[PDB]
């Protein structure tokens, strides 16, 4: 029964919910690895104790826990483990494994909105042309012509594991990156990889700095076949500044659909292995890592060169000063688009809130602060001040490795 305090308010809430959590942190008794990046075929044994728990709290949202339906679809699914050594999620049971594997995401600042959640059953997909399809549709009805909409695409699960449904790229729409003979890099350099193996398979590369990728979509583990989004399905914001006139001149540009499809979905035991999932930007993402991430596009020089500051010295504070002007063009940019956005300080407050609700109605919020706090202004943010429990619930989404680590090509 621990407790979590916000010290700039005094606000304390009582964490029960860690008491239901089963998985691992990485951290012991005698050492914190909060700070680690990265946090580490399947037998019928292991799979029904995961089915039981999880249909177990399916039928208690419901207000239908351990009674008729429920012995029912226990020994149903009893029943088809036996017989398949897996088994199949109702619509119901898969959208509110969806909707929960976001609710338990502690790195999510965003999941104030964990219910209100679009879930695409792409189940009965077979090829990665059906995959293209599906996924076009996702991009266009999240997108809702810059209203935002929160969804996700569940592919089929893992069956054997040599038979797995892979989105190969990061996000659905991510821009390109090309190395130089000089070694520099155009583009985003975080995809060269990436970008350099669409090419192996053929793309042909426009080699500009904002070109979006296409799609490399791996269909019951077969070989992943290479689609091009239709522009008109990908939205743009070209960033500009409401001040600074000369900010156009950096002809900078972003789409404004962020959607994950390199996690892996975990629902009852089962693993999806290609479920995108899309919602909107907080604005940081963008302007600070993105934008000026060293390893990123890495802008902050060109920034306060236009800007007239002085860069000779760090304590100058050129780079701070900088990279605020370029969260403001991104808000500013996005808004004035009527691009859905959300700023770092109304995301944050808004989770504060989204923690006092986990916490009255479900006795906990599994928070991760490391990742909660957005990467500038951390202290003038609520969160920073707020004490935060980190705990692994089920279901989730899960890291897992690229594809082209792993398939038997
Ligand atoms: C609705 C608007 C949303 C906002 C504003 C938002 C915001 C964010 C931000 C800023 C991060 C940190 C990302 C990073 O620094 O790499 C994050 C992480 C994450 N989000 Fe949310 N998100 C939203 C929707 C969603 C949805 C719809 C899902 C899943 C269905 C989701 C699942 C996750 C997960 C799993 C992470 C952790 C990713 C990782 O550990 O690498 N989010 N979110
Ligand atoms: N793997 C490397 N780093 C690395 C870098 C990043 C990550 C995780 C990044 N997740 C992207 C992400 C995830 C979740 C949400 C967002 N945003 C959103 N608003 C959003 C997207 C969908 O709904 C809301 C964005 C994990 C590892 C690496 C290896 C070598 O060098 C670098
Ligand atoms: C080393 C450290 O864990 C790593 O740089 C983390 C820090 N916090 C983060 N927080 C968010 N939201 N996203 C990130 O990629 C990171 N990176
Ligand atoms: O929206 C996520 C951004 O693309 C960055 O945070 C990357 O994780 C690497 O900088
Ligand atoms: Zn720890």
């Amino acid at each position: 029964f621990l407790k979590v305090k916000n010290w700039e308010t005094d606000v304390v809430l009582t964490d029960t919910l860690h008491l239901k959590s089963t998985l691992e942190t990485g951290c012991t008794e005698h050492i914190c690895m909060g700070s680690i990046m990265l946090p580490s075929v399947a037998t019928k044994d292991q799979l029904f104790p995961l089915a039981k728990e999880f249909l177990d709290q399916y039928y208690s949202s419901i207000k239908r826990f351990g009674s008729k339906a429920h012995m029912d679809r226990l020994e149903e699914v009893n029943k088809e483990i036996e017989s398949t050594s897996t088994y199949q999620l109702k619509d119901t049971e898969l959208i509110y494994g969806a909707k929960h594997a976001w609710r338990n995401a502690s790195r999510c600042v965003g999941r104030i909105q964990w219910s209100k959640l679009q879930v695409f059953d792409a189940r009965d997909c077979t090829t990665a042309h059906g995959m293209f399809n599906y996924i076009c549709n996702h991009v266009k009805y999240a997108t809702n012509k810059g209203n935002l909409r929160s969804a996700i695409t569940i592919f089929p699960q893992r069956t054997d594991g040599k038979h797995d449904f892979r989105v190969w790229n990061s996000q659905l729409i991510r821009y390109a990156g090309y190395k130089q003979p000089d070694g520099s890099t155009l583009g985003d350099p975080a995809n060269v990889q990436f970008t350099e193996i669409c090419i192996q398979q053929g793309w042909k590369a426009p080699r500009g700095r904002f070109d979006v990728l296409p799609l490399l979509l791996q269909a019951n583990g077969n070989d992943p076949e290479l689609f091009q989004i239709p522009p008109e399905l990908v939205l743009e914001v070209p960033i500009r500044h409401p001040k600074f006139d000369w900010f156009k001149d950096l002809g900078l540009k972003w789409y404004g659909l962020p959607a994950v499809s390199n996690m892996l979905l975990e629902i009852g035991g089962l693993e999806f292995s290609a479920c995108p999932f899309s919602g909107w930007y907080m604005g940081t993402e963008i302007g600070v890592r993105d934008y000026c991430d060293n390893s990123r596009y890495n802008i902050l020089e060109e920034v306060a060169k236009k800007m007239d500051l002085d860069m000779r010295k760090t304590s100058s504070l050129w780079k701070d000063q900088a990279l605020v002007e370029i969260n403001i063009a991104v808000l500013y940019s996005f808004q004035s688009d009527k691009v859905t956005i959300v700023d770092h300080h109304s995301a944050t407050e808004s989770f504060i809130k989204h923690m006092e609700n986990e916490y009255r109605c479900r006795g906990g919020c599994p928070a991760d602060w490391v990742w909660i706090v957005p990467p500038m202004s951390g202290s003038i943010t609520p969160v920073f001040h707020q004490e935060m429990l980190n705990y692994r619930l089920t279901p989730s989404f899960e890291y897992q490795p690229d594809p082209w680590n792993t398939h038997v090509w």
